[PDB]
DNA sequence: CCTGT
DNA sequence: CCTGT
């Protein structure tokens, strides 16, 4: 098994390319209200979970919900790519505002895997350049995560490692 | 700063080249009796902390002491290079035997810094090739530490980061 | 997907 | 320093 220890007061930030399996992973390990998805927020504001033109509004809503949850001391999982430092920054800041611990969970899978999964999706597929870009951004992000303020940094390096994950929620 | 959370019952495994500052770090952050040094154990068995021919006996003694401490539920820090997977393996197994949390603290410093510190030591020095090899081994070790069984993996990427470290021991 | 060409 | 092959 791959045991990932997290405090009750965690902001768990999933970091991974489109096609890396973030949403599937979130559903497997967490209750629906614990997971706040950027795509779901695109849906909330626009009726379209895949409308990229409303990204600004979607993240405003996501950050607002994250703020309310952490204020109430509720463990929260951010299901978005989080592969740009500028995306992670407000999440860290909000977590610190409410004395919650940022946790990074990185889907460090080969680009080929994500591309194959994307090609086999029966839902929204992205163009190949999106996944190539996201993967490069994810890999460039790994080294600096602790310094950004992530108190726990967990890297998953293969589908086997992802599958072996067990979260251990320390009370 | 750079806060590193560790549970009260931890086996903290320092990972770094000779000259990376492991022993200094251990002295700053932990009780003298919490730190078990491989060089000290070379001294215990042979009178000579620098005698590499008694390495087998020294690590036998170190492992024995670690086992006794974890049996008694006492936090323990291994002050050795730990840059070889074969060195880390038996430590992970002892922690497992006694349900102790293994923690990795990596001194990911440039070889140049370790070489300079080594050159300026007054007590004991190693050959330059040793530090070149230790640094290569340290670097190759980073990716697989979580998979080896280290439940928390902390990488320190500069002297500035090492200096900023504060441990948070959680009851 | 925090928004090609 | 878990001993350069
Ligand atoms: N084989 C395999 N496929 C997966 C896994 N996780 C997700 N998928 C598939 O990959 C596609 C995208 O998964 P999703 O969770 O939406 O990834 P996301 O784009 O990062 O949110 C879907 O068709 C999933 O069924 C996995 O662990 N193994
Ligand atoms: N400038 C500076 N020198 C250090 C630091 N830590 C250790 N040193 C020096 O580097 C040399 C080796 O340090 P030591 O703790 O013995 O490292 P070790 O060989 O990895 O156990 C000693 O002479 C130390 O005084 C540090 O944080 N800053
Ligand atoms: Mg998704
Ligand atoms: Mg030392």
């Amino acid at each position: 098994s791959m045991k990932l220890t997290i405090p009750e007061l965690s902001l768990v930030v999933l970091i991974g390319s489109s096609g890396s399996g973030k949403s599937t992973f979130a559903k497997k390990h967490f209750k629906p209200t614990e997971v706040i998805s950027s795509n779901f927020c695109r849906g909330l504001v626009s009726d379209d979970e895949n409308d990229q033109t409303v990204t600004g509004a979607a993240f405003d809503v996501l950050h607002y919900i994250v703020s309310k949850r952490l204020q109430l001391g509720k463990l929260t999982v951010v299901d978005a790519t989080n592969v740009q430092e500028s995306a992670r920054k407000p999440l860290i800041e909000i977590a610190k505002d409410y004395h919650c611990f940022p946790v990074a969970v990185v889907f460090n899978l080969p680009e080929k895997v994500c591309q194959e999964r994307n090609k086999n999706r029966t839902d929204r597929q992205v163009e190949e350049y999106v996944i190539r870009k996201h993967t490069q951004q994810m890999k460039k992000s790994i080294k600096g995560l602790q310094r950004e303020g992530f108190r726990y940094v967990y890297i998953l390096n293969s589908p086997e490692e992802v599958e072996e994950v067990v979260f251990e929620r320390q009370p």
